[PDB]
């Protein structure tokens, strides 16, 4: 077996802003609604916060000369909108010099960057005028969208708009997983309508700044079946996949949202009373390529319940990473051939992000995270076959090139290729790093 990617294949790794910068209340940055939130009892395991978490705020210059060394061509991280916009009618010059720095770190270490606009991190102060619930916070989303475009712009080769507009929607204000954590169906698809809204806001700044660099939005998306032959077992499956991933790819590339689900969803939809005209036509904009982020797949059975899907996921053991997620590459083919299927069909595909939280242990000095490193080797063979039958996938960034605070898993779950000592903030690759830099450097393995 050996495999070989196309030649102008890209590579990189990705992070977001909140999960590893750190001067939380440095350089003028202003609580996130995750600051708010990590507070909160029993939404983060061990009641970790960002807090310092890589302190990457400090180490920039050298996290970009490790990834340089490690073969990495391409950087994809996203902007803390909290550094840039503190308070209603500011703009921090001290918070885009952080990223201006950034930036050139990036170039003289002959990196590419994808800049990241949104990922997850909403300034306080706007979730307190009631957040993505709220039309406003779309306007204020165009002034941060159009600073960071007339600052930057002429640096940009990769512009991803939103990064996952499910979890920030569904998770953040339906489920109350996410920050700012309100558990409201209706709130959630109100969020969801105006996220999306925000990649069309995104996109008219961009052509309209008449800026070069290629645009985005970026899905986390997952490959969805049905637990047995049963009817309601297949149809359970066909509603998770409607809410996660119809809902969100069907306003992008089709300009309407999944009848079935809209259905569904019924009076927590209150008649759509939220979409305005031209909020469609203004969401339908693929741009120059589909974001896609994928983890695993799920099983899904019928139930009764009182939760909004009445669905049940039944959870894998076997061949899981240190989440309990279910190790599944074979899906992740199927994804991406269903996705070129329906939706982008010739778009330039970008998975933005993959890879897995194993356990590690540093040994001897190294972390021989075999598990990680099979876990990132099967997803691309997945990747090598949607390719060479015809898949337009043109990059892949492995998630994590640090350890990072992962979300409601807190610090106890380590997505990065390159390990983090958090006593120390000491910097160590793992061996999946290792096997990564020669990989793109034969550029197939």
């Amino acid at each position: 077996n050996t495999f070989i990617f196309p030649a102008t294949f890209m590579w990189g790794t990705s992070t977001s802003s909140y999960q590893i910068e750190g001067g939380t209340d440095e350089g003028g940055r202003t609580p996130s609604i995750w600051d708010t939130f990590c507070q909160i009892p029993g939404k983060v395991i061990g009641g970790d916060c960002g807090d310092v978490a890589c302190d990457h705020f400090h180490h920039f210059k050298e996290d970009v000369q490790l990834m340089k060394q490690l073969g990495f061509l391409h950087y994809r991280f996203s902007v803390a909108w909290p550094r840039i916009m503190p308070a209603a009618g500011i703009i921090n010059e001290e918070g885009l010099l952080f990223y201006e720095h950034l930036l050139d770190e990036i170039e003289l270490a002959g990196l590419i960057p994808m800049l990241t606009l949104y990922h997850w991190d909403l300034p306080q102060w706007i979730e307190d005028e009631g957040g993505w619930t709220q039309r406003e916070t779309i306007q204020h989303f165009k002034t941060y969208a159009s600073v960071i475009m007339d600052r930057f712009g002429e640096r940009i080769n990769w512009w991803n708009t939103i990064n996952e507009p499910y979890c920030a929607s569904i998770l953040g204000y339906g489920t109350g997983e996410h920050a700012p954590g309100h558990e409201n169906w209706r709130e959630a698809f109100t969020a969801a309508h105006h996220i999306l809204m925000c990649h069309g806001i995104a996109s008219n700044l961009h052509k309209e700044k008449g800026l070069t660099g290629k645009i985005g939005i970026t899905l986390n998306m997952e490959h969805v079946d049905a637990a047995s032959e049963r009817p309601e077992d297949v149809a359970a499956a066909i509603r998770r996949d409607g809410f996660i991933n119809r809902w969100f790819a069907e306003p992008l590339f089709n300009g309407k949202y999944p009848e079935d689900m809209v259905e569904w969803y019924g009076t927590y939809l209150n008649g759509l009373d939220f979409v305005q005209p031209g909020d469609m036509e203004l969401i339908q904009q693929p741009g120059d390529f589909l974001g896609i982020n994928y983890y695993t797949r799920s099983i899904i059975r019928s139930t009764n319940d009182a939760s909004l899907l009445q669905v049940e996921q039944v959870h894998m053991e076997e061949p899981v990473t240190d989440m309990g997620w279910e190790i599944h590459p074979e899906s992740f083919y199927k994804l991406l051939t269903r996705i070129e299927k329906d939706f982008s069909k010739g778009l330039p595909i970008l998975i933005t992000e993959n890879g897995a939280a194993m356990r590690d242990e540093l040994v001897n000095g190294q972390i021989e995270d075999t598990g990680r490193q099979r876990y990132i080797e099967e997803h691309l063979k997945a990747c090598h076959r949607f390719i060479e039958e015809g898949g337009q996938l043109k990059g892949y960034f492995v998630w994590s090139f640090l350890d990072n605070f992962e979300w409601a898993w807190g610090y106890s779950k380590r997505f990065g290729i390159v390990h983090i000592n958090y006593e120390t903030q000491e910097r160590t690759p793992k061996q999946s790093a290792l096997w990564f830099k020669q990989m793109m450097a034969k550029n197939g393995f």
